[PDB]
């Protein structure tokens, strides 16, 4: 159960991921 | 713990979310 919430915690570490290229393109405009 | 951690990873994400979605909605030019 703790690796499979590791992995989760990797997924969403992914989706801050996302977030940071978002505000990347926020700031490009 | 841990997942609490994430919660509060989580909180800064729609944070984020949040204020990128006002300042397009205030600033989309």
């Amino acid at each position: 159960e703790k690796r499979r919430q590791l992995l989760k915690q990797l997924h969403e570490h992914e989706t801050e991921l996302e977030d940071e290229r978002k505000q990347r393109a926020l700031a490009a405009a």
